[PDB]
């Protein structure tokens, strides 16, 4: 019954769209991997990254800073699996393309392919916020790649209605 707490629509046997807060959806599933829409330096200053960090009481940012100091920054399209900090089994930090910087939007395919390593994924629409890709487009890239159970969570009802109309 976790999804009974949320308005949702099953799109395929893999992909379901959910209206609400991705952090709250992931909290319902102890085995879920929660996707963070991150940047190359894992600086979680706002958006869902800032919300995930706040939910972790700052531990996500502290762990991110340790990682980037040791490994250097990530490339657009990369992903790194880090701790879940009781929000989820793990948090998959994914570096979506920033359309403001005219980065290759097709790198969203590489972002979403990375989700297929995990049996249950809870994800926002990567690059669909400040990175300037329309949610409708980010969704196209997601459904093209998803091979595992993915709960796509959108926190705007206008977006939810648009993707389920
Ligand atoms: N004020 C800031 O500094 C600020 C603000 C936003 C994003 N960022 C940074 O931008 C980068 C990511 O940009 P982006 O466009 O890929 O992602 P984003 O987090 O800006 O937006 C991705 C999509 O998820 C939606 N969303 C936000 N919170 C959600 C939640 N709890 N549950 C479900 N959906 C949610 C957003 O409205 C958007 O449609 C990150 O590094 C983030 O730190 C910084």
């Amino acid at each position: 019954m976790p999804l009974s707490n949320f308005e949702h629509k099953v799109i395929t046997e893999c992909v379901t769209i959910v209206l609400g807060d991705a952090i709250q959806v992931a909290k319902c599933y102890g085995e879920s991997v929660l996707v963070n829409a991150a940047n190359t330096h894992l600086k979680h200053g706002g958006g869902i990254a800032g919300a995930i960090n706040a939910a972790s009481k700052g531990a996500v940012q502290k762990e991110s800073d340790e990682y980037i100091l040791a490994k250097g920054p990530l490339q657009v399209g990369d992903s790194v699996l880090l701790q879940g900090h009781s929000l989820a089994k793990n948090i998959l930090h994914v570096v979506g393309p920033d359309a403001r910087a005219k980065q290759d939007v097709s790198l969203l395919s590489k972002c979403y392919k990375a989700m297929n390593a995990y049996p249950l994924v809870v994800t926002p629409l990567v690059s669909a916020g400040i990175f300037g890709v329309k949610p409708a487009v980010s969704f196209d890239y997601l459904i093209r790649e998803a091979k595992t159970r993915v709960l796509v969570v959108v926190n705007s009802q206008d977006v939810y209605k648009s993707l389920t109309i």
